């Protein structure tokens, strides 16, 4: 696993869905996918792939549906994310404030430059967006 | 959400990169009772398979065709001593690892002990599975 300060970072948070989240979609999809799905967060607020998405939350918009994910209490209190990983029937759900999941992409999209130099540039370039964003 | 209860388990699985085992785990105590955690315990050493919705093990069969393992994580232990196969997530695309049994059963040591920690409740249950570890 490329993924080694993603991990422990997340685990030991009991965030478990993020881990899944990067591993699926780093294994499975191009890179140049991974590369959208580190840089939607900061446009668009949502991205999705079989088996793996999130969406920023609409606070203006319904939110009943979120009552028994993981996290729902954060919905009121800061603006708010929602992840999920595995099968559209039963997935496996979470939701955490923008500005940790923002704290997750950089320490994640961090562990895949250190695994692959070849893409340094353009990380660094959504590194650079992330912090021009997110205070 | 349930609060986190593997703080042995993570420091020991984190150290080792195996993060596979305590997702496994934290996701059981998460989304399942722990009637049914107690269960993925027990089933280690009696039928060596248990499976909820994200989150699976079984014993691998190295007498029958492995070849779908080729891609795994840990695959080569296979060769090497008895093995276990883990996986997270969904079956269309899963999060994978396999170790040998023993280490499996150093890590569920002390995940059980995390767990009986946190609830005492289920003391004897939990010593008596550990025994068979
Ligand atoms: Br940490
Ligand atoms: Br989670
Ligand atoms: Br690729
Ligand atoms: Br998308
Ligand atoms: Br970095
Ligand atoms: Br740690
Ligand atoms: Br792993
Ligand atoms: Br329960
Ligand atoms: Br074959
Ligand atoms: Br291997
Ligand atoms: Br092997
Ligand atoms: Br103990």
């Amino acid at each position: 696993n490329i993924f080694l300060n993603l991990n422990k970072k997340s685990i030991n948070n009991n965030h478990f869905v993020i881990s899944i989240f990067f591993e699926t979609i780093y294994q499975f999809e191009t890179k140049d996918t991974l590369l959208e799905c580190f840089k939607n967060i900061t446009t668009t607020g949502h991205f999705g792939v079989i088996g793996a998405q999130y969406e920023k939350i609409d606070a203006t918009r319904w939110i009943g549906d979120y009552e028994e994910v993981n996290g729902f209490e954060y919905i009121d209190k800061a603006p708010s994310i929602y992840f999920s990983v595995g099968d559209d029937f039963n997935p496996e759900e979470l939701i955490i404030p923008i500005n940790l999941a923002y704290h997750y992409f950089n320490i994640a999209i961090s562990d895949f430059l250190i695994a692959h130099p070849e893409y340094q540039k353009k990380c660094k370039e959504i590194q650079k967006t992330y912090s021009q964003t997110n205070c």
